[PDB]
């Protein structure tokens, strides 16, 4: 036989190789662009992320630390790194004698159980915000079963604390009874799908009180943080984790946060550096993305832009206006409101689950997800981040509203007419006339605004 | 007032980075320009970071294909079906008898996966040590009892080694300890092993203690594929591998486990499907990468042509006639020889540690990595994939044995000049004129060759 | 030489070790000279004294009757029997539903052998806390998350608490926590709690939770063999006991178990007997100690007889008795009363704690002990088995609430003549005339009952 | 109805409050003197100790420490629980300066699992004699399906070490290769069934060479420990466990020495004081069985007279003169010899299994115990102890040894005429007038010697 030539394997455009992924990221970049993305948890992140994320990056190991790694070869990712590092103190404002950060997590979720591995040992206590009340799976999880579903639960001992049952705000007191019952090790604060803003302050005071340590897990609004449109977990919390694809508009990649130097009122020095970063690597994890800490170093230089400031401003804008356009017709918002990038539409008092209203809305080509409410969940999220990065703004938002007023009005529609089984309701989601015009809207209004990451004139499929 | 989408979302990385944008302009000239010799290093295609840098990194696709938690992801269905079916096909799996899990962020958290799907916390586990050519995440706790590894935090570790004269693993004393230990799961495959694996004798150990038995197929997925080297999905129970070594793909993870009927308790079937899938997610991880899925999809399309068995043919020969100029001017190999894509190379008979080489070549910018040896660490590995994947065949490799022929003994006259110390030794790097010129020979070769995944002739730093 | 056999092994011990001799008389006037008030403490009869120093003590009979380890135990096997079958009929159960294993060398062997038959390392349980009333076997750990009882360390407790304002159990908080922390046990019974149980409720929380229900009746098993409280056998899955409180017998342990059929999956039938005895032996005991065995035989029998139903009604009159005595004077009780056999005292609105009045009541030979109350104790827990077992009736435990009257005012006033701080008030014990006094008359009064166990005119030091 | 008058319930002799157990327990007291007792963990202690274990101690509750009680009433508790810590220094030549201990057990097995929590954490690394090899239970067992038994097992982690294969010594060399790949938190020394004196220093040289802490399990030897006829675990052991009822003549309970004060070649000493305490109680017992303190003070003080040294001098050479009369036969013992109490007897050469020797030596009111040998126990441990407290010495050991060795021959007799399956054996002992005859030569050979605890001449049965 014969080897194939680099130039035939190794140099010729995606395109030619594969058509068939070719064609289906084509596909994507359509849907992405002529839909209405609610996705809380997504966002569209810019062209020069995209560039560094696809990029040589991907061929180096670096196993190890910048300046401590275990071969050579790393001038260039060590500068890289070194970069990202300090970008990363910069954008949240962090001074360098205070806080590290290790920026090789390769997601949220390794982020997360990189830094119960440093600070906990196995079977050591967590207490994290429950599901149904706005919690996260890394925050732990099991069924009322007992069935053990995060692997924070089951390597770790978990107990949830909840939101008020009629409020839907956080239940502090219970919260530092539970805790004080509990003595849980480390305490998790952060969310998924909470309306309103975290009071670190009375979270450090419970885990003074019980003798825990804090750690605050800001994936959902560490956009927000960067810009200082929210409270800052850094005045509190001994560790912060995120995420960097969500609001922060980044690559898909994961940080830990960790306090150094002198502690708070013997002369006790902090002891996270070295216990995250050995979590990361050599226990946990293998080589860094190096691809993705490049792209990530843009994304970080990039929310430290006045730009940026005003980009977290107008999402929690566009959420409130959303919210306040959703309310006027009649409809139920946990906690009546929002403060950040996110509402959460009870849909119980309309006699309809968040199966039904997703399933149509995505029929619309709009997405958003169902979700738990306080109490076959009840609700749906919606999230501003990713349509506010394409240029919407608070009348664009109302709009959106009036999409999801229709969208809700046809599924009602669709569930007294047929039934409330899901094989009824299927039954008006086909040759459904009112859903094709209201598909029809969405494309022409979602064609309205420009796209980050790519240059819709190049699209294959117009 | 926003900025304008145009101005910081669509804008390229040049003007809107220039620090970071000139930093893997560097790096680019840096894996052209050098001898990569690292042996779990690759260059992959352009048409496979085409993939990786696009907008599947926007979408959030928790779940599986055909059972996920919300909508938008009829496209992305496709392209995870498209990729586990290629990787059964890359593999040549009969769907009823292998699934496949591609979700997996890299190798570590793969193999950290597929242990919480059949282990419970503490269970044992048995894996190559170390120096023996093990890797970390088979299991690795120091002299003074510290667990390092998280297999060693969160599950029970024992090693078991190579013969300590041979080289070669000693089954006797893995049946041995295996027979002691009673592991509740057995690891096959390693990081710097130079030889075949006997997984028919792994699977008759296994089943004499009553253990699975897992493969970690990283280091030679590549020639597993091309059927190259022996199959472990003959018989082992789950397959983990990495997909940026020798299958020259993203950095991703892949596990493979068995479906439908079992071999001669009834008609019992295999039970790893749910529980495999539900450790990726929701135990483990949360959203996947689809960005990576998508370029692992093309890579292992490639990945099945007949030009990638040629490749695979081209890395075991390639590290045959390096092994074979080395052990030609005296070298010691552990083994005498190699049977895949690595050679291990012993350098105490020298006199010499593998951190001293791997500092003097590196400087020259030859890319090994000092790696223990059966017993500081006294020897290098060195690697075939990366340079093959550049189009050197055999006697470019025997051109790299000249070069690393030309840096030990460079090494030994540093050590005879000033001394056996690391402190001795670091006054002979200082303004060595031959180490000066045999970077410049280095740099020279190394620019005769072509370049996957960019375009040298469009590097910023030419020449 | 080797010494005689008559000299070493058949001379009493008056004159073998006149020390611990000598030592032993004098804890047996301490014993019958004093009022014990200690409400884990009783006086055991002769005859289980007679079995307890025995020969059965130079048997190793590791095993179980009729499936021992070795030889020689056609009599120990008869006395294990015997032990077994009196114990189910002393606590009226029947045979095909219930077992016992006689064999834990105490009652925290029993339960921690109950633990390890059932539960997993690190399962879930769920205790009466310590200032509710709990014992350490069922879980406790300090502010500091430092892990006190081998409950906590080898499982994950959380303890249930009674209401902060009445002092009974809070059922709804206790349901409420089996919820959100789901234990596979929870456990009822306790140390110093005054009311009786609701073993129906623990048992529609158990099954609401899917967790199994164990009782520790240690304390209040004398009167469930009298069925002068609630029965835990109604109701709860296992029932771990000791054997020298109530019950009056040696110090030792037994393990109770449903067996047969279970009550509405198809025909299911228990499954604890194997579990349990597989725990006491092999996995945690050795050899049982036959003396124990064969004393709590005798132990058995007497309880069933119907002067023992007598005794377990007396000791709860001479409760009530006491109680409503020290009420009379305007002392607080937990609950305001008591349906067992002790009382708990709160001493936190006299401005006292614990400790001074432990400390001042035994200095007048008054052995109680101090006791968290819900919320530096500021209670004292007062029990009626032991004094009753002399032959003490009401009239005669209003008698002993006047020395404890007295006792409490000399306390206050030592307070408020001294000081709040325990350095202070030790100032105040010093040649204190009126502390002689009460400890003159505690003498002259416990002096006018009986004492079993042994012959008080035999005694060395008489008076 | 009425109470029971305490002369009745309470004073009334045993004989007549139960008639039974009574009966049961006379019926025991003469098993014990008129057949030969050969289990090697079994003795007959002193009348003196009988009077203090059943005595008025029973009835005192004393949790907690001499001196740091819970609760009062404990003046003369204290002073027979301090008398019985110092006197078990002065047994076994301990400087107090170096040494405490711990009384409180209430037999070997919690004396043993209270070591392990003390120093250890759950699933910490442990290594233990074998049982086939000669270990015991509470050292670590699982079987070959891999079933945790002990419970050493199920809350440790547990790697049994073994002997030679031939030689039937330990390993060391294999003891060290197995210690440096597990890399245990605790080894520990001695062993049930093992013949042969260990080499404690070889244990400290492996020890130190991997981390180890080194504990002793000496139960079986102790007596002859305190004597000093044995090598002292105290030279090189960190801690030293030991039952007190076995060699040592004692009651039925546990002890825990540990090193306290300067440790060998900064200023450091040890720190096992409290930990032991600790984990002894409130960690894992409840109160103290002062009846068995007060009785392990006595056997105490006798375990230090020169009485008793000449006591464990006649139980080895016991043990050696009926070692030498059955391999005189051609019988086969494991090292082919003791240098303690026991003697290991291999069977297989014979066709025999420990089952049918054991059995039928039961019959004969021998009593022994079948016992792995290295490699269906093909072997039975017999111990000198027992019937050397009787006054027996080597010639009437030499007796013995012909007994057994009628009893084997009986045993083969039988195996030959009707079959090796246990059901053809045990047509051989019904209505065998051989058994019957060697049951009435030992019974008489038994009636021969002294019994302590009790007087023969005011036994029921005669
Ligand atoms: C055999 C093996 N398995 C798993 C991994 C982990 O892969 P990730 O880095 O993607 O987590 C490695 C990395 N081996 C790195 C080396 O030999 O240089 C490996 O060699
Ligand atoms: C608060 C939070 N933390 C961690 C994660 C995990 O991130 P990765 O998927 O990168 O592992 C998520 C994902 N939340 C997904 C959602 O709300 O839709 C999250 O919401
Ligand atoms: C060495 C050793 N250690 C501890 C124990 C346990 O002692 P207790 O039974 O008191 O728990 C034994 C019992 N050995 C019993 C035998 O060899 O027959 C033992 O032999
Ligand atoms: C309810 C309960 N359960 C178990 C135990 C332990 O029993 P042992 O001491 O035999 O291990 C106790 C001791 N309670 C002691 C007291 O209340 O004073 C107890 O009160």
């Amino acid at each position: 036989s014969h080897m194939d030539p680099v130039s035939v394997w190794g140099n010729t455009p995606l395109a030619t190789v594969d058509p068939e992924i070719h064609d289906l990221i084509e596909k994507e970049k359509r849907r992405q662009c002529r839909g209405i993305e609610l996705i809380a948890s997504e966002n569209f992140t810019s062209f020069a992320v995209i560039e560094a994320l696809g990029s040589a990056l991907t061929n180096k190991y670096s196993e190890g630390m910048p300046g401590n790694r275990y071969y050579g070869g790393n001038e260039y990712i060590d500068q890289i790194e070194n970069l990202c590092r300090s970008r990363a103190l910069q954008a949240f404002h962090l001074d360098a004698q205070s806080w590290g950060v290790n920026v090789q997590p390769y997601s949220g979720s390794p982020a997360n159980f990189a830094a119960y591995t440093a600070v906990l040992n196995p079977h050591d206590r967590i207490m994290g915000l429950d599901l149904p009340s706005g919690g996260h799976l890394t925050h732990g999880y099991y069924t009322s079963g007992g069935k053990k579903i995060s692997a924070t639960s089951i390597y770790f001992e978990s107990l949830p604390y909840k939101v008020n049952s009629t409020t839907g705000y956080i239940d502090y007191d219970r919260l530092e009874e539970k805790a004080l019952d509990f003595r849980p090790k480390l305490i998790i604060c952060g969310g998924s799908a909470y309306p309103r803003d975290w009071d670190y302050k009375r979270f450090r005071e419970v885990a003074d009180k019980c003798g825990a340590l804090l750690l605050c897990d800001m994936a959902h609004t560490s956009g927000l943080v960067a810009a200082q449109e929210v409270n800052s977990p850094f005045e509190y919390c001994d560790i912060v984790t995120t995420t960097t694809h969500k609001s922060l508009r980044g690559p898909r990649a994961g940080m830990i946060f960790y306090r150094k130097g002198p502690k708070p009122p013997e002369n006790a020095v902090y002891d996270f550096e070295d216990k995250i970063n050995f979590a990361v690597f050599p226990s946990l994890q293998g080589g860094p993305h190096n691809h993705q800490i490049g792209a990530l170093a843009v994304a970080l230089k990039q929310a430290a832009s006045p730009g940026f400031k005003a980009y977290a401003k107008q999402v929690k804008a566009n959420a409130v206006a959303l919210g306040k356009y959703l309310m006027g017709k009649g409809y139920s918002l946990v906690t009546g409101g929002t403060e950040n990038h996110l509402v959460l539409w009870d849909l119980r008092p309309l006699g309809l689950t968040g199966n039904k209203v997703e399933k149509l809305c995505d029929l619309c080509n709009i997405t958003v997800n169902k979700n738990a409410v306080f109490g076959a969940p009840g609700g749906v999220r919606i999230g501003a981040p990713a349509m506010t990065s394409r240029g919407l703004v608070e009348k664009d938002f109302e709009q959106i509203g009036e999409f999801l007023h229709r969208a809700v009005t046809l599924t009602l529609e669709i569930q007294k007419e047929h039934g409330k089984l899901l094989k009824d309701f299927n039954k008006g989601l086909v040759n459904n006339k009112a859903i094709e015009d209201l598909k029809a809207d969405v494309e022409k209004f979602s064609a309205l605004f420009d796209m980050p990451g790519f240059l819709v004139s190049e699209m294959k499929y117009k």
